[PDB]
């Protein structure tokens, strides 16, 4: 325990037993607050050696949605509350810039302490930045980005993990790698993250942010995987959509270009020249000039408004999924003109956008579709509040979504899994990566103490 604290007080309590998806309530016995790493390795390792064991979950920003960082009975160690910063260092071997990072720091707290000391930031972003890295390095961590530098998971040298023996480990690709890649969109399952050395690059000062307007699916996705390819070279440095609620289906297509006061002098150009090869409806594009870090929190100032309507603070019954490129003409018909009828009826936003599967390291934990090419598509529901009903009809369309991807053999992986089956999990990784993945249960956390929200192995 050392430095850290055990909590019993009712407001920590009822924090840890809550989540964004608004609905899992498992309550622990109490919420542990460390100073340090060893404060972490002291309470899992507490929990490893009693008779009993006792369920550990690391929590970040609780932005999980059914109950991944609950810890029944157990104790919640909370990361991401304040708590000697080590500033960004240069590596002539790497080519670059990295910053060691707390585990339950958030990605908009790295982002400020990085731009302060170099102007220097990740390269591989969430759309959402109050987010922990533990918890999106336990996931992937996708944003418009990724096509190129790849999700978070791909722009981290080293972690320091508390196993589920509490023991300290210091990994990386070279140093236990197996934990390395084990931990890297592991659900928490192999140990908690304490640090993490991010990979930086010179931040861009502003942000020529674009959308633009499609009516044909061919066209829109031709599009977005066009503008993937690029960069082997002149191209977009961030690539979204998203399906339009027309209240005949509209998709729009959301680009940004990065440029700093060298490049000001041909950013107009580079986008001209970009958008003249692009097939959108003519007249639709819809162009804003901002900062840099504006537009990387542009999610926040919408939670904002959210939070003054009392539509933040609701059930969030998501569904994300990647779909491979080859299927997705198929999805659009049977999910977005089938199960949706081409209808506001989805509870929320719908983005879709394709990524690069060489951009994901195959030896990380991670779930992609078995295809190079793959989209993740976001159902970011929100129910209505006191409407119990909303609940149970966004829950049944995700289901229909799931059973039409399953009924017609679309190898859709669900990303942030909500399984909770055996059968299903096996499913989900597949036979190779299954047995990978309950042996290093069996080595990093034989007594499943860690995670035991994610529902996966059998927890005390
Ligand atoms: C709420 C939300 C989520 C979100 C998003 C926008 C909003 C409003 N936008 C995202 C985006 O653009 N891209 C993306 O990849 N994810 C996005 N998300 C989802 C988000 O990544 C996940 O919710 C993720 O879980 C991170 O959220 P958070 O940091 O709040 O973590 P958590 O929910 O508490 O816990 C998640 C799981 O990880 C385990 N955990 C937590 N911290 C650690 C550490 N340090 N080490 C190891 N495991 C850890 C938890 O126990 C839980 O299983
Ligand atoms: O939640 C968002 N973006 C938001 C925009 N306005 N409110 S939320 N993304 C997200 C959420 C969960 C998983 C993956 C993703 C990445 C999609 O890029």
């Amino acid at each position: 325990v050392g430095g850290g604290r055990l909590s019993v007080d009712a407001s920590d309590i009822a924090e840890a037993s809550r989540d964004f998806g608004g609905v899992a309530r498992a309550e622990p016995m109490a919420v542990f607050h460390p100073r340090a790493a060893g404060d972490v390795a002291g309470l899992v390792g507490a929990a490893f050696r009693s008779a009993r064991g006792f369920r550990v979950s690391a929590r970040g920003h609780g932005h999980s949605i059914s109950g991944q960082a609950q810890a029944a009975g157990g104790v919640v160690v909370d990361m991401s509350r304040g708590r000697a910063r080590a500033l960004p260092v240069h590596s002539a071997a790497l080519g670059g810039h990295y910053v060691d990072v707390w585990g339950g720091e958030l990605w908009v707290d790295v982002l400020n302490w990085t731009l302060s000391h170099g102007g220097l930031a990740p390269r591989s972003w969430t759309d959402y930045l109050y987010l922990s890295v533990g918890g999106t390095l336990s996931n992937a961590g996708i944003s418009g980005q990724a096509f190129h530098h790849g999700p978070q998971i791909s722009n981290v040298y080293e972690l320091d993990v508390v196993t589920g023996k509490g023991e300290v480990v210091t990994c990386s690709e070279t140093e236990n790698p197996d934990l390395f890649f084990g931990v890297l969109g592991g659900l928490g399952q192999f140990g908690i993250i304490t640090r993490a050395r991010i990979a930086l690059e010179r931040a861009p000062k502003r942000v020529r942010w674009i959308r633009a307007l499609y009516s044909n699916f061919s066209e829109f996705t031709a599009d977005q995987e066009r503008l993937i390819s690029l960069g082997s070279g002149r191209r977009f440095d961030y690539v979204e959509g998203f399906v339009v609620a027309a209240e005949s289906v509209l998709y729009c297509l959301e680009v940004t270009k990065n440029y700093d006061d060298e490049t000001a002098g041909s950013v107009d150009q580079d986008v001209d020249t970009l958008l003249g090869e692009l097939n959108f409806l003519p007249g639709t594009v819809f162009t804003t000039d901002l900062p840099y870090v504006d537009f990387l929190d542009r999610v926040h100032k919408a939670e904002l408004k959210l939070r003054a309507k009392g539509m933040w603070e609701v059930p969030h019954p998501w569904l994300n999924l990647f779909v491979p490129a080859s299927r997705i003409a198929d999805f659009d018909r049977g999910v977005f003109r089938g199960v949706l009828g081409g209808r506001a009826g989805a509870g929320g936003p719908v983005l879709i956008y394709p990524m690069n599967k060489h951009k994901w390291d195959p030896r990380s934990s991670a779930v992609t579709p078995d295809e190079e090419v793959f989209y993740l598509v976001a159902f970011l529901r929100s129910a209505l509040p006191g409407a119990p009903e909303s609940l149970e009809a966004l829950a049944r369309q995700n289901q229909r979504i799931l059973d039409f991807c399953a009924g017609t053999g679309i190898g859709a992986k669900q990303y942030l899994p909500g399984h909770k089956a055996r059968h299903e999990w096996a499913e989900h990784f597949g036979a190779a990566r299954w047995d990978r993945f309950a042996r290093l249960k069996a080595e990093f956390d034989p007594r499943a103490i860690l995670a035991a929200g994610q529902g996966i192995f059998r927890p005390p």
